[PDB]
């Protein structure tokens, strides 16, 4: 397994991450900033575990389709599961949004996740691809929501927490923005881009979606 | 205006992979070869006007949306709308495509170019988003019969054909999978990338979908 060098620096990030935002979370005070330090340690934690586990040979498994066998990672969507609803809900409590709003956001990114999964599991070689675009366009509605719904909300904040969010949702939209396409062109679809490329591309966009979010966010005023 | 440095190197490029492919073309006698060399010659030759155009001041307007006056370049679209089916049609003619399958491409293209042109003067700034989806669907109408039409297709010639198609056929995926991104971030949608880098990230595509296409398939047996 070629890629298990990617893996391992993912594991190696992760890790670090997870352990710089803990030491840092748990010499603060605030209590508003302190909720913000427990979701976003969460995502590293969670993303730490699952790049392990890949690491190790678990969470792999081989689908038929196109006439091969092909190696499907899937323990990437148990972690997707539950990080990215976290990095939104960090998202939500920065610009107050509602709570019905947080539930559209979380199922949309549950169905996102989901058809995704089932995308990577189907035989089918064309069915593979209308799950795609079914996970597409949910991701279309969250990054929607994030852009026009989630921006006006900031902008009744003070400036430090509008500059901040803006900055976050910025990285967020370029991040998540690419993922489809990865999957689009790599093992999962296409199979142009090879296992160990596709598994670099996830790794970079995996730590910056995850340790480099976290980063901006932790060291910002906008928590306090 | 920042960008005329990646206007100029694109100007260049283009006028540069002309001047190749046509050198080589006159010196070509086979009369399919000969076909090959005046589609994927014109190419080029077509961006290269563009390019020119742009440099020079040509082909921007101002669009408002989100409360700014947003500089749009519309000379791209003049270019895409006739150099996208003429790569299209070096794919057909690889294949022996049929001409009803033709047809199907150049007008989900044209409908990709012309909504995409739409979509980038809209004014509303929602609505930009609605054209570009509908830009992206004709887009991934054309990919899917690319990779799955055309390469059942090209699995009925000679292997170096099915070869050199499936090559170009990557390419293509690839490097047309990234332009709606890049809309989606740049200056034209959320306004993320500036200007300046998108112009370099459109003109690196350019080439590469361009010159870099022609390259492989001029320098092929499979033309012959
Ligand atoms: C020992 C067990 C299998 C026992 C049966 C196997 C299953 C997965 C294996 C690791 C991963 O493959 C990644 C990596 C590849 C390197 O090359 C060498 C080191 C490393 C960490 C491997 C060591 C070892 O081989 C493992 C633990
Ligand atoms: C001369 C006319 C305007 C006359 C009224 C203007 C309009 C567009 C201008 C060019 C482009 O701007 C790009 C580039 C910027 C560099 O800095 C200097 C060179 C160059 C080639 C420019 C030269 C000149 O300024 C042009 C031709
Ligand atoms: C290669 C396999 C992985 C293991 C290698 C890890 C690389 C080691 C780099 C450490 C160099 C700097 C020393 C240090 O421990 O802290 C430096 C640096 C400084 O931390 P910090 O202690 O907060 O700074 C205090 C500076 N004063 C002494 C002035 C108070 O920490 C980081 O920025 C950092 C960011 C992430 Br994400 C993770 C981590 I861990 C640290
Ligand atoms: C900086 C602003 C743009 C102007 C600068 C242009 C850069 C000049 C590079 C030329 C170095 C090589 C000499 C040459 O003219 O041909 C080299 C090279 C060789 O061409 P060619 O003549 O086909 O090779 C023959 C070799 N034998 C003599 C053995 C028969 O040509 C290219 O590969 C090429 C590809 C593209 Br696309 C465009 C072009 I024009 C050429
Ligand atoms: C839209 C889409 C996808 C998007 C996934 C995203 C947006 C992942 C973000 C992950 C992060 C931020 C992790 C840490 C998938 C699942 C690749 C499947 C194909 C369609
Ligand atoms: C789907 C889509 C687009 C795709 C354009 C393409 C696929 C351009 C290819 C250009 C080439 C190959 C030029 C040379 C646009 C127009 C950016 C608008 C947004 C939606
Ligand atoms: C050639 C075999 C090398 C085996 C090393 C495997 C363990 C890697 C653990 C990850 C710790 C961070 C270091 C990453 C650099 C490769
Ligand atoms: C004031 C800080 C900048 C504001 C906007 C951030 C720019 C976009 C950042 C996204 C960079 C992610 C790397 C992409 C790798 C594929
Ligand atoms: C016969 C079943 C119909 C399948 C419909 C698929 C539509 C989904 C979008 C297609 C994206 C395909 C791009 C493929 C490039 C490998
Ligand atoms: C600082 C002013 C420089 C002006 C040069 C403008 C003309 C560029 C024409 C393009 C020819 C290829 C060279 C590209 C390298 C910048
Ligand atoms: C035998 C040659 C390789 C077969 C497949 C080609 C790989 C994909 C090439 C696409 C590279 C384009 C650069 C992307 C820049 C954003
Ligand atoms: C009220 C008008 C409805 C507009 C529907 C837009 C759907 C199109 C897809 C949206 C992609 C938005 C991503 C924006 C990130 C800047
Ligand atoms: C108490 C605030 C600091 C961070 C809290 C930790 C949240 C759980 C993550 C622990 C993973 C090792
Ligand atoms: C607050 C408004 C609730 C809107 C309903 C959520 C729609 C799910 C996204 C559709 C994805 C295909
Ligand atoms: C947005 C993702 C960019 C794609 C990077 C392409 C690397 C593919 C090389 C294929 C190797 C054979
Ligand atoms: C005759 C075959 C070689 C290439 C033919 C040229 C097609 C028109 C392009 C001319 C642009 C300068
Ligand atoms: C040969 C079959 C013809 C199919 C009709 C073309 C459909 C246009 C694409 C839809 C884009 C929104
Ligand atoms: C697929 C396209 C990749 C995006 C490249 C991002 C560069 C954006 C930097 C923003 C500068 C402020
Ligand atoms: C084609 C993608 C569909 C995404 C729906 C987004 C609608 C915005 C919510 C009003
Ligand atoms: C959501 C994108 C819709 C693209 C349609 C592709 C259908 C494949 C032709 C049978
Ligand atoms: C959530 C919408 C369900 C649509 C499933 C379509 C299944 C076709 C293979
Ligand atoms: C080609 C389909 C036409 C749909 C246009 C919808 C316009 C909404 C702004
Ligand atoms: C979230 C959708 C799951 C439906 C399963 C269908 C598998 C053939
Ligand atoms: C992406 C890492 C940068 C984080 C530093 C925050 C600047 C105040
Ligand atoms: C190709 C679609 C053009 C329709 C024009 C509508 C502008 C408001
Ligand atoms: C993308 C440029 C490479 C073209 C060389 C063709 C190899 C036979
Ligand atoms: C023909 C099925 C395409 C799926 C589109 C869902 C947005
Ligand atoms: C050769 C493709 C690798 C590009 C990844 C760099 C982030
Ligand atoms: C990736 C851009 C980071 C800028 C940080 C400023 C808060
Ligand atoms: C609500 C409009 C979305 C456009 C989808 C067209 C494929
Ligand atoms: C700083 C972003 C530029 C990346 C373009 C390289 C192709
Ligand atoms: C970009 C990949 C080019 C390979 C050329 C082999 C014909």
């Amino acid at each position: 397994r070629p890629e298990w060098i990617w893996l391992a620096l993912g594991t190696a990030l992760m890790g670090l991450g997870t352990l710089y935002f803990l030491v840092k979370g748990m010499g603060v005070s605030d209590p508003d900033a302190k909720k913000f330090y427990a979701i976003t340690t969460l995502v590293p934690a969670i993303a730490f575990t699952m790049y392990l586990s890949m690491l190790l040979g678990y969470g792999l498994t081989m689908v038929p389709f196109g006439g091969e066998q092909n190696p499907i990672y899937w323990a990437r969507y148990a972690d997707w599961l539950f990080t990215t609803p976290l990095l939104l809900l960090d998202l939500a409590l920065l610009v107050d949004a509602d709570q019905g709003t947080i539930l559209a956001l979380v199922g949309a990114d549950g169905i996102m996740i989901g058809t995704g999964l089932v995308g990577a599991l189907t035989k089918v070689y064309s069915y593979r691809f209308v799950w795609w675009a079914i996970s597409t366009a949910a991701m279309l509605y969250i990054l929607y929501v994030l852009f026009f719904g989630f921006t006006s909300k900031a902008e009744s904040m003070r400036p430090e927490v509008a500059s901040t969010f803006k900055v976050l949702r910025n990285v967020t939209v370029v991040l998540w923005s690419a993922y489809p396409v990865v999957w689009l062109i790599g093992s999962e679809g296409a199979g142009i881009v090879p296992l160990n490329i596709e598994t670099l591309l996830f790794m970079v966009l995996d730590v910056s979606a995850k340790v480099g979010f976290g980063l901006i966010l932790l060291r910002s005023r906008a928590i306090f």
